[PDB]
Order: C-alpha cells, then sequence, then structure tokens
C-alpha cells in the first residue's frame, strides 16, 4: 500500500528481472506514476498485451495491490 516507486520494479522482475523498469512523473500532484520497461520479450506483442502482461505479473503474486497507471512499452534496449 503506497509502497515506493523503487519497490514497484521489484515486482515486475518476478515475470521481467532483467528487464529495465524506471518511474516517472507526469503531473507530480497525484498518484500517477509513468512505469518504463524494456526488454527483448515484448518484441511482437500488442499494446494490449504489453500493457496486459505488466497486470498478470503482478494479477497472479498479488505483489502489489491493484491500481492505475501508465504503462510505457519499450524494445530493442
Amino acid at each position: 500500500m503506497a509502497i515506493s516507486a523503487e519497490e514497484l520494479e521489484k515486482i515486475l522482475k518476478k515475470s521481467f528481472p532483467s528487464s529495465v523498469i524506471k518511474i516517472t512523473d507526469l503531473v507530480g500532484d497525484q498518484d500517477h506514476y509513468a512505469l518504463e520497461i524494456s526488454d527483448a520479450q515484448f518484441n511482437g506483442l500488442s499494446l494490449i498485451n504489453q500493457h496486459k502482461l505488466v497486470k498478470n505479473a503482478l494479477s497472479e503474486i498479488l505483489n502489489k495491490k491493484l491500481h492505475s497507471i501508465s504503462i510505457k512499452t519499450i524494445s530493442i534496449p
């Protein structure tokens, strides 16, 4: 609950450990965290699959609570 943004990556590591997780502030006012994942596993997937995967990687282990945030997809680091 309200866990640090630096821990948000620890969760994405469950399925994407090598992946590069980074958070960025867009408004710096409300609970709006800009997630940035980079790896060679999100190649070929769709904007829906990439956005869903990140949610599934935490929907199985339930590492972090269920919230809504921006999830940017990056390939070929």
